[PDB]
């Protein structure tokens, strides 16, 4: 039924979020957080799909999407120090990948903001102009905000 597999959404999301919950000692303070804000989120798109405020492919693809952000939170927690500009390149890459495959699976999420969000993105994947520091950070708050915006239709629909 639509009612089965709605259920069946529901316990996977829930299992999931109890799996990552549970190593949460793994991480560092900062990575914890991450980890508490995304697993909100997973959250949100529940309840959302729990009364009918978004569909089942919306909400599975906002699940994946999530999905691959919090495994690079436990792959990037062995990691303090700053990039190479090779690791830094193939991170941006990576998140651009992720966000185009969720908007191939729920487009009605783009928006203006998140096109130019993108596009700042994939500005930073240049070699001559990569700051270590600066160019870390300003990833680091894209990839923030923007994994915030995506996910937006699930907070208050
Ligand atoms: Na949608």
């Amino acid at each position: 039924k639509n009612q089965m597999s709605k259920q069946q959404l529901l316990g996977e999301i829930q299992g999931f979020k109890e799996n990552y919950w549970n190593m949460k000692d793994l991480l560092t303070l900062t990575n914890r957080h991450h980890l508490r804000v995304f697993l909100e989120y997973l959250d949100n798109i529940c309840s959302a799909f729990k009364d009918d405020k978004t569909d089942e492919k919306s909400a599975r693809a906002a699940y994946d999407f999530l999905n691959a952000q919090i495994n690079k939170l436990f792959e990037d927690n062995s990691k303090n120090s700053k990039p190479s500009f090779e690791s830094f390149s193939e991170d941006v890459q990576r998140f651009l990948i992720h966000i185009d495959t969720y908007l191939m699976k729920n487009p009605s999420a783009c928006s203006n903001s998140i096109a130019s969000t993108i596009q700042l993105l994939k500005q930073l994947d240049n070699k001559k102009s990569f700051n270590p520091e600066q160019s870390f950070k300003d990833f680091c708050s894209y990839k923030e905000i923007t994994i915030q915006l995506l996910l937006k239709p699930f907070e208050t629909p």
